[PDB]
């Protein structure tokens, strides 16, 4: 009866509960390596779950689970981070963080439903996607996967990447089981370090970290990964205040644990906080863990620990029923969804989703700073009525030469970005996606610059060499002269050079994260060298992560941040310097200008004594939400309609903008709300809301806004969230600089 | 009895016995510390102030005549600032900041000079230092990071246990005894940003483990008085957290002392932080958190007398703020003998040779050696005439030399004596400072050192920084200045040394002045560079008021002196180091970053991390705590446990041997650490628990003893228990927090 559809979902588990050994219990629980060997993982230890799948493996999985005794289908599980990240012709998007600049949900949904479609194609029933950590401290290597500093647009692109991800529902042959991951504070630990410690009270976890994942808890994000690292001494694997009281306690998650990888051993190993292997198995049952992650050896944990009464066996069953309870809602046991290679050769890399991908693209380029050179020559056209040709020359500009110069401009791996390709996860892609696939900055040049114009190229520097550790360590690779003339020979028989800088794989990610935050190798010396040549530089930022600058780049004549745009990015750079798009991009986070002036957030706590280092400034090179267009806009006549609210009201306001300039716009209006006295130290202002508004040439227009009193929340001493009466502040402008933002006083009381 | 002016009745009976005859208003006035530059009419008179601080002496001799004129005569609390000396008072013996006395790792000189200090202190009638600081220096941005003891909760301790029992003396009672203080109780030195008084984001299990053992210390062997900071804490604004100043500092640890405010903390929570509605609520927060007194909150008075009326706080909540006031002036006897200043007493103790002398020895085993290629100690080394202290004789072999002084700090008066001293700007009549002729620069000790046939020239070589008006008192760099440069340079290249002077300076230090780039400002890198390709010989002796980045000009020149502030003697130990009249002694306290980024680079990391280094940077630090060298090599050997099974009650002892291999004598610093190598919490992968001088003269081997209380081998537990857990240990000791220069032996723990 166990395979029987008819009998319901809770009879067939502890039917198959019955028939199962303890050690196929345990192994229910396991989710192992398939780059190992499917072999031992599903016939020797009798796994759940397998993750890092290759093609070749996934149809021998399926084919091992039916040599098996009770033939229980495996759920497979792949990182899909940003697109099929380690399949070799799928559509690789822009990294969350890229992703994020676009403040455009319904575009990131898209994004996650072309990205499902083609991960159910290769039989995958489950991402490790999205991230809903936080970006605060840039010295951190996975900032590149965040949606950036804030918790209201985390969760609101967040909660479209599972909507888009899982479809309609657990029966939907396109959806897949979405994980709300590193849950909690992994993204804030000491030094910005890997899994160092999070010193991170429970007042400080809700009030910054938790929003977002409580959002989509409730909005019903089928499973949860755990974070790596020990907060206030305790690895969130065994943090019972976090996993019981918060996350099934108070917000009554119903869905699938998973730890990261390898959570249970690091107990052992790395914490020094479990004496064995044994134990480890044990606390993390205890904890409430479901799934347990490429912990080979909690098989034999697991087994030797119910065997000497550390753990009942009642509770290795509380997990197995979770579970298998999930894979039945799937259709599992009659549908285990093999790859179909028919529908794969007709949807991955489709041309449906590369338009996603293009679109994603043009929207996530932020433009930073711009002294008049762009659009490039005044801006250029393409012939009417073909959306996909070179641009033609336009008026007053017949023959001009661009020189594309930096170790970023024609390198499709950095451009991808990590958990993408070879970025080293995966080992059955070690080169990469195809390179046909992406258009690098250079490409985007060369396609799209008028038949009558010059594109030259010249690498200018070097970022890094590998070297062994003097006691696999990274060489910043020297300013070299030769290379570095013949970039400022191209530069200086050019009309405009652009200069691609950045990072790349060997300084971002896991174990990788930076002091400095600075360009590595020659790039600081490259960029002085061009801009002394008078030239006008436009300096594109291909990176994980904002990166300080150095003087040269604010002397530039633009600057693009790009942050890793996926394969059409640099059609979508080329674009926009060539006015053939509008810049439409915002940050999703802050710019600091050296690393000792962190935190620079924009939403950090009242509180000090002074406003300024005594060696620097607190202003940050490029704040949270800037970005131009190619016109201005005024923003006019900020009014709340009705003063005074209660705790269920919605605070409703007028705002008047007119595009003011020659060109279309897309603007995106942010609205921040102040809470002017707190009974607690709080953020002098919060991101809660934001629109779209589109402005012709002239266009005025008067745009509703509203923000819901419920969120105006602070988190009191004792940890609640609450509504607290007095005078508010609504903020509403392009950016969530002071100066530029309008103000309006609003009342809440009782 | 009239029993309270009876000193034959006990100290309770007696404070009893005041307290009743005490108006509200009296009370209330008891819990004023003021600021004797308002007034000190209204202050004593009409609001019945129990203290004043910042007192001249004309106001010191007009307050006990209006005490005089009060109904009860209840001598005033006079306090003040004496963070290192007498701070504030123009002839007093100022010492290195705290920072620098660290480096000596020598409590009973810590005690000297602290006793030192009371004397002075004692002879102007003030009662009651702010003083010492037990902040932990966890983020190198902090400006205040010169007025701690390092980064080392242990050491700490030791250092502040010191300072309280030389302040304090042989009981209150004692004349020359004044009250310490345990300031800025607690977490304000690790904050958002490095920042000043910015959000603590510190757990209460955080807050145990690294922030509260040297305030625990301090209390429970009697420290007078606790200070708060200024910081708000997981929300809170210390200055109402019940939780620290009730349950912790009375319920759990007993304490009986006066817990006083910092300056405007109750009025900063209405006008500042807007935490609190008004003075009569802020006033009832602060006293049910249980303050007792309130520091520079005029407005405390009609506070607290509005928030009882209305029923905020109760009466007897007051009155065990007072009973604890009243405890500590009894205490000191100021009912029999209110401490008057005596001017016979100021010119026979203020600056004595004696205290000099303990200045002197405080200066010379601060300074640390960090690097040093052979240059040092400069030709071989000096003796004076067989007279020590003189000018010393050109030794063998080098009859004419001449050492080129240089850079920014080499003759700065000023930002030698560093923060909470002289013109440093919290007292508004010290505009001059100290007297110049007080006070011995690197230039100064070097004309006065320096042998008969020597030539010591000088060139300040760079500027560091001028003052401008904020956009609207903003810090300009000063530009490398290519004239200046090369009057330094032609200075060293007609030089057989080249001594550069470097750090910072006021502007760049202390309250509301943190640092993001903890690199040299000014010209003084682009200094260094131009120096060190000279090819004369480099010794770079940095100045400053905490660890900075060094540029790698420093790091190719042939030694780096780090002295911290050295105070009033710091010139002549400079110059007596390079030449070699005395040994290097001094250890780093604090370990130094190679980049504001790398942090934390303290050398107490609790352990977790995936991955050891940075993509772009070593965290290595650039120079770690504990490290320093000498004039001659010391070999380690042979660390053996003396029984490696212990109870809770033991002691773990061991043994090492050392050998001085070199050629000159020594006083070797060994320090303990112990690490416990599985934790039921994540822990700090080692913490030190013991240390031990050794005297080492040349060729000399000693056998140490060592030994560590199994009691100290604690952590925090989740649960907030400070225990010893039963398993293994281990053991390491060495001259340096280096893992690689450490030897390591085990040893088990049963509970
Ligand atoms: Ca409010
Ligand atoms: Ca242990």
């Amino acid at each position: 009866p166990y395979l029987d559809p008819a009998v319901p979902v809770a009879d067939r588990v502890e039917d198959l509960l019955a028939r199962m050994t303890l050690p196929e219990k345990v192994g229910q629980m396991l989710q192992l390596d398939a780059r190992d060997g499917v072999g031992p993982a599903v016939l020797e230890k009798h796994a759940g779950s397998l993750l890092h799948t290759s093609p070749e493996n996934v149809l021998a999985a399926h084919e091992l689970t039916g040599r098996t005794r009770l033939r229980i289908p495996l759920l497979l599980a792949e990182d899909c981070i940003h697109g099929h990240s380690f399949w070799v012709g799928a559509t690789i998007f822009p990294t969350q963080l890229g992703m994020a600049a676009t403040w455009d949900p319904a575009l990131v949904e898209q994004v996650a439903h072309a990205t499902a479609v083609e991960v159910a194609a290769t039989g995958v029933h489950w991402t490790f996607s999205p991230v809903l950590c936080i970006a605060r401290d840039l010295r951190w290597g996975r900032v590149d996967e965040t949606f950036g500093e804030d918790p209201f647009l985390i969760g609101e692109l967040a909660s479209a990447m599972v909507r888009g991800y899982q479809g309609d529902g657990l029966s939907d042959p396109t959806g897949i089981l979405a994980t709300a991951k590193h849950f909690a504070g992994y993204s804030e630990t000491q030094g910005g370090r890997d899994a160092s410690e999070a010193d991170i009270s429970q007042r400080k976890l809700r009030s910054w970290f938790l929003p977002p994942f409580e959002r989509v808890a409730r909005e019903g994000c089928a499973t949860f990964m755990l974070g790596y690292q020990s907060m206030d001494g305790v690895p969130v694997t065994v943090n019972g205040w976090l996993l019981d009281d918060v996350l099934r306690g108070e917000w009554g998650y119903t869905g699938t644990l998973v730890t990261d990888w390898d959570n249970v051993g690091r107990m052992v190993w790395e914490q020094h906080i479990q004496p064995d292997y044994v134990h480890a198995s044990a606390a993390a049952v205890r904890a409430g863990n479901d799934m347990v992650m490429t912990t080979p050896r909690f098989f034999e944990g697991a087994l030797e620990a119910v065997d000497r009464g550390l753990v009942e066996e009642a509770a290795i069953d509380a997990a197995v029923r979770r579970i298998l309870t999930l894979k039945f809602r799937l259709g599992l046991f009659e549908d285990p969804r093999r790859p179909d290679v028919a529908r794969q050769q007709a949807v991955i890399a489709s041309a449906e989703h590369a338009a996603v991908n293009l679109e994603v693209a043009r929207r996530s380029l932020v433009l930073l700073t711009n002294d008049g050179t762009l659009p490039f020559a005044g801006g250029l056209d393409r012939a009417a009525g073909t959306p996909d040709g070179r641009a033609l020359a336009p008026a007053g500009a017949p023959a001009r030469t661009i020189a594309v110069v930096g170790p970023n401009a024609d390198d499709d791996h950095t451009q991808l970005g990590d958990w993408a390709g070879a970025s080293g996860q995966a080992d059955w892609l070690p080169d990469g996606h195809p390179r046909e696939m992406t258009t690098t900055v250079l490409d985007g040049f060369r396609a799209l610059a008028p038949e009558g114009w010059a594109v030259t190229h010249a690498r200018g520097a070097d970022i890094l060499t590998l070297a062994p550790d003097p006691e696999q360590v990274v060489v910043p690779a020297a300013p070299d002269d030769a290379l570095i003339a013949e970039a400022v020979a191209a530069a200086r028989d050019a009309d405009l050079a652009v200069a691609v800088v950045g990072d790349r794989i060997e300084l971002v990610g896991e174990g990788r994260s930076t002091a400095t935050l600075e360009l590595v190798g020659g790039q600081v010396a490259l960029l002085d060298a061009l801009v002394a040549t008078g030239t006008p530089v436009v300096v594109v930022v291909v990176a994980s992560k904002p990166l300080v600058l150095p003087p040269s780049a604010h002397a530039a004549a633009a600057v693009v941040w790009a942050a890793n745009p996926g394969m059409r990015g640099g059609q979508a750079v080329a674009e926009l310097v060539l006015g053939l798009i509008e810049p439409e991009g915002r940050l999703p986070i802050s710019f600091a200008r050296h690393a000792g002036q962190q935190p620079t957030y924009y939403n950090v706590v009242r509180g000090q004594h002074g406003v300024r280092y005594a060696d620097l400034t607190q202003s940050p090179a490029f704040a949270f939400g800037e970005g131009l267009s190619y016109t201005t806009v005024e923003y006019a006549d900020l009014r709340v309609l009705g003063t005074e609210h209660g705790p269920d009201d919605v605070v409703r306001a007028e705002v008047t903008l007119t595009n003011t300039g020659s060109r279309p716009v897309r603007e995106t209006v942010q609205v921040y709300v102040s809470d002017t006295v707190t009974s607690v130290t709080w953020a002098e202002k919060e991101l809660k809301a934001y629109r779209k508004v589109d402005l012709a040439p002239g266009e005025s227009a008067t745009v509703g806004l509203e923000v819901p009193v419920a969120d105006c929340t602070l988190v009191d001493a004792h940890g609640r969230r609450v509504v607290e009466p007095g005078e508010f502040e609504l903020r509403v402008g392009p950016s969530s600089r002071e100066d530029a933002l309008l103000r309006a006083s609003f009342t809440v009381a009782g």
